[PDB]
């Protein structure tokens, strides 16, 4: 692969924001040049995380597809399981496609109670709901599929949504992580796809241009859903759910190393700094309360340690022309003892599926 | 890649038409047939992508130029405006910056290149001039051209795609998809048509064409109008093109009228010795292109082609003089228009043909190629 290289960035304490870059050649042998080969090699090492909740089985069945058959699959599903059991139209789907293909895959449902069951016997709580299950939503989906991916022994993780029209899209998605990794001089990497989300990029570069004093534009990704992390970055970050979950993972990000503090607490990554690359794609997004994801995306703003006094005021303003409701956040699961967890979930869940991995 | 293996297929004389088959899974090394990622790059390196291009948007001409394999060589044969504006100039310059960027190989012409109607004459094939002596325009003509050039540069397969494909990911599946279809191959006359209402009808008309002889009906043929296409060069070179909407339909109805028998065969002898196989695969990635008077004059000239096949039958005739009135397309005492077919380009000296090109063009622009 060829991208432009990348030249311009911004740097805000121990984070590194590079300018976004064009893929500006596919398939290879001012422009980085990313051998295919480089990234087939880190493909092995990246779990490629899908949540999915009630998608059609005709796009499901195109996104796995099109995931480079090097790459483990995470399927987390919080699938209807009755009237229809849509899970069992999954599971189905799932096994005639590694009949088919041999790919390596494990898939779980959120509401498997043996998942639930490690989650308390490790002291994890953070992700359950009153009844004692994981609750429903997209960042505890990934928070499952994070856990199963680190039980695994990836090194990176990569998301996609299982209700892309452009199975294409998403193989391209998988490679421009591994181009934005294999560009990376830290093991503290984030690679976000670029192709309402300018009002929310609008908003982050503004919550850091109100103490650089400079207005930026560096910030393009905000709401990208197609993102991917190493490991050690997706295991020390506090993670939201719902439309909160990509803007968070920026204001966070900032947050706790904007400036330098409690250097003590996170050394290794204060010392090795945080790199987020930007890459547009060479194809187009198509897929399938815009309401909701603004206003969630802005509230992830407006109450950081970091919006000012002014920066709130507009959104406010913006959001009326009665406070944003505070954004759900789940503890980092970097303290939890893997091993255990993952000997629990495979002894008590009854509908994990395990495939060559 | 993996793709359903062939096991279905239909043979008409030396013709073998193999059923659709699906693409399984994209990157692979590794019922089902596993095609190697790398034994795809090696013949990728063979295999020259021919793209005819006229007046397309810039930025989905540089979506697909930068999908296309790196080892591909790309020969663009364009047909676009050449004042008010002149946009061939416009395609120029994308082309040296998508150079200066990539290194890929590329060889453009403009269809107009009066050094290139000058090759034509000088070797004695006219089928593809006016009376003016100038290179007709058309996309058919156009293919021609990139189809020699392709030639003069040793490509042994040739692959055709549209420039204005707003998923410059299923390009990449496309040349990819064609290797595919070579190298599950067994003979060195080889085509590979990509499938994914109007080619419902010629569908439907061109397996009538055979159930007609057959007594069988059949729906094998699923890729009349199949634009995203491919053949070996031992293969394009035989054959009779045409032009327009014409062209895909049109190099089945050949197919199937040369060689959907056995007969002259010492004019072809290898060819009926080997066979034809023709393999339609269906892609992973939809189809989302760039009129509707078109889409009907798409019709008018799809069922044409067939309606004046020497292996049609006065019933099949009659089904298409019809269909195509109820449609509004044909009057109602009025035949459809005869397609327009220049013949093989085997017998062209390529060498001294060239060299009239080389010579010769105003408008001819190489890179590594």
């Amino acid at each position: 692969m060829l991208l432009e290289a990348p030249v311009y960035k911004e740097i805000f304490g121990a984070v590194t924001i590079h300018e976004v870059q064009k893929v500006i050649k596919m398939d290879t042998e001012t422009i980085s040049n990313i051998p295919r080969e480089k990234i087939y090699d880190l493909l092995g090492k990246m779990a490629v995380i899908v949540p999915m909740k009630n998608e059609k089985l005709h796009l499901v069945d195109g996104v796995l597809k099109a995931i480079p058959h090097k790459c483990p699959i995470i399927i987390v599903s919080n699938s209807k399981r009755e009237g229809p059991n849509r899970y069992k139209l999954e599971v189905d789907l799932i096994r005639h496609f590694y009949n088919l293909t041999h790919s390596k895959i494990i898939m779980i449902h959120q509401k498997d109670p043996g998942l639930a069951k490690a989650f308390k016997e490790v002291g994890y709580t953070d992700i359950l709901d009153e009844n004692g299950m994981i609750r429903s939503g997209k960042g505890e989906g990934m928070l499952v599929g994070l856990l199963l991916a680190k039980a695994i022994g990836a090194e990176y993780v990569g998301f996609v949504d299982a209700d892309n029209y452009i199975p294409g899209a998403v193989n391209e998605y998988v490679k421009d992580y591994a181009a934005g990794f294999l560009m990376s001089e830290s093991e503290y990497t984030m690679v976000r796809l670029h192709w309402v989300s300018e009002i929310t990029n609008h908003y982050l570069n503004l919550l850091v241009s109100e103490h650089t004093a400079f207005e930026t534009t560096i910030m393009v990704t905000g709401n990208a859903g197609e993102h991917a992390m190493t490991m050690k970055l997706a295991e020390i970050l506090p993670f939201s759910t719902g439309y909160s979950i990509e803007p968070y993972e920026i204001v966070y990000i900032l947050e706790r190393f904007g400036k330098w503090e409690n250097v003590e607490e996170f050394k290794d990554v204060f010392d090795q700094g945080i790199e987020i690359f930007q890459i547009e794609t060479l194809n187009p997004h198509f897929h399938e309360h815009v309401k909701e994801m603004l206003l969630l995306s802005l509230a992830t703003i407006y109450h950081s340690k970091l919006a000012t006094d002014n920066l709130r005021k507009r959104i406010l303003k913006d959001l009326r022309d009665e406070e944003p409701p505070k954004p759900l956040v789940m503890r980092p699961i970097k303290e939890i003892p893997i091993k255990e967890w993952m000997d629990i979930v495979e002894g008590n869940s009854e509908t994990l599926l395990r495939f060559e991995l």
